[PDB]
């Protein structure tokens, strides 16, 4: 389409470019996964094949992973440090992907 407005995802706090709607990834048949951590926090996680602009912190862990076969690392906004989600690795088809917290991103034109 011409002049799309639902094209890219930026960090909600600072505007860093993070991902693209084209890169949404339907893990287990859905790009959206509603999940909770051990602290009881609920996240609406959108899975993306690719992302940029993040800083991945520490070494991977399999503990409490929401995605069978994958280990996670915390993904912060590389610009402002906002916690945007997790990077997943060590699994199969795909080996890696990103799970980003939908309400911590702003969607907009390319
Ligand atoms: O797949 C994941 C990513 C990490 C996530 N997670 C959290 O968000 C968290 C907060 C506090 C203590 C421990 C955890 C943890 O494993 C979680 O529970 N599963
Ligand atoms: N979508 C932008 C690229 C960006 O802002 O990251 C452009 O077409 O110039
Ligand atoms: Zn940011």
């Amino acid at each position: 389409v011409l002049a799309p407005g639902a094209s890219i995802f930026r960090c909600r706090q600072c505007g860093q470019t993070i991902s693209r709607r084209d890169w949404l990834l339907p893990m287990g048949g859905d790009h959206e996964h509603v999940v909770f951590n051990p602290a009881g926090m609920i996240f609406r996680v959108w899975c993306f094949s690719l992302a940029q602009g993040l800083r991945l912190i520490g070494a991977p862990s399999g503990e409490f992973s929401w995605f069978k076969g994958y280990d996670w690392t915390i993904a912060l906004c590389g610009q402002c440090g906002s916690h945007l989600g997790w990077h997943y690795e060590g699994g199969s088809q795909p080996q890696t992907f990103f799970g980003l917290i939908k309400d911590r991103l702003a969607e907009g034109p390319a």
